[PDB]
């Protein structure tokens, strides 16, 4: 029941996701591990499990700043995959390089959380990242509530990838010049998601699924703002961000974002 243009739009997004989402984290290598002012303290509860290909397990039970290098490496690895995702998309590729930088700076965290939700096991409170597992030791925390609520919707791969496109093509991110072009693209991804749900879901039980997804995207944008401000405060008193994170989080747009500009021309 989708139009031919809507099916091609989904095909292109699914192609891009398959090529750029390392779901088994088998290429996440050479990362740092935890070794063997007042607001930044409040700004900072999981165990890390590293399964060896031989059976052996290394587990890290936490006691603050000792997890930051590892998190910076995982985030940077995820952000590289999200930049590669946006590059594969023709609608993104045809935008001016400055608007490409602006959209990625605005959506990097949101797209990373959407991809992390696909590996989140809500029954065990664990993000299953291939041989790495981040297990909640223990709904009040907005980011946790978001992962539990999104997982509960039991979305298809197509719905997650349309959520990524809707979040990526946000016309109101700081620095966006082609507001009307990006707004038209976002509207067509949202209409495509709405049509996909009408055509593929048994009508009554999924009657408001599209609205629930759009509400989750609104909540995600709000959490993104809280995360960015928390990160800048931590970075200000204890530097940890990698050069790519510094560019994405704001720590002549092509001159200020040379790593991003290089990654986009590759
Ligand atoms: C609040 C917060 N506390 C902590 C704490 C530890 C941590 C990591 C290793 C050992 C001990 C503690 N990790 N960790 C993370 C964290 C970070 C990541 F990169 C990441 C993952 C998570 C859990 C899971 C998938 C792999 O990637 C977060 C936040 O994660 C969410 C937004 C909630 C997802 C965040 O992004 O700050």
């Amino acid at each position: 029941g989708l139009t031919e243009e809507q099916r091609m739009m989904i095909r292109e997004l699914m192609d891009a996701q398959m090529k750029t989402f390392d779901t088994t984290f088998s290429h996440f290598k050479n990362f740092r591990l935890p070794g063997v002012w007042s607001q930044v303290r409040k700004d900072l509860k999981v165990s890390l499990q590293l399964r060896g290909e031989d059976g052996s397990v290394w587990n890290y039970k936490p006691p603050i700043f000792s997890l930051l290098p590892h998190m910076a490496d995982m985030s940077t690895y995820m952000f590289k995959g999200i930049i590669s995702f946006a590059k594969v998309i023709s609608y993104f590729r045809d935008l001016p390089i400055e608007d490409q930088i602006s959209l990625l700076k605005g959506a990097a965290f949101e797209l990373c959380q959407l991809r992390f939700n696909t590996v989140f096991n809500a029954e065990t409170g664990t993000w299953e990242c291939g041989r790495l597992s981040y297990c909640l030791e223990d709904l009040l925390e907005p980011m946790l509530k978001f992962h539990y609520m999104l997982k509960k919707l039991q979305l298809h791969e197509e719905e997650y990838v349309l959520m990524q496109a809707i979040s990526l093509f946000s016309p109101d991110r700081p620095g966006v010049l082609q507001h009307r072009v990006v707004d038209q693209l976002q509207e067509q991804f949202a209409i495509t998601l709405k049509s996909y749900i009408e055509c593929n879901r048994p009508q009554p039980a999924h009657r408001f699924l599209f609205l629930k997804i759009m509400a989750m995207l609104t909540e995600l944008r709000s959490i993104n703002a809280q995360h960015t401000q928390r990160l800048l405060r931590i970075q200000d008193i204890h530097p940890f961000a990698t050069p790519l994170m510094q560019e994405l989080f704001g720590i002549s747009l092509t001159e200020r974002h040379k790593i991003l500009h290089r990654l986009l021309q590759e």
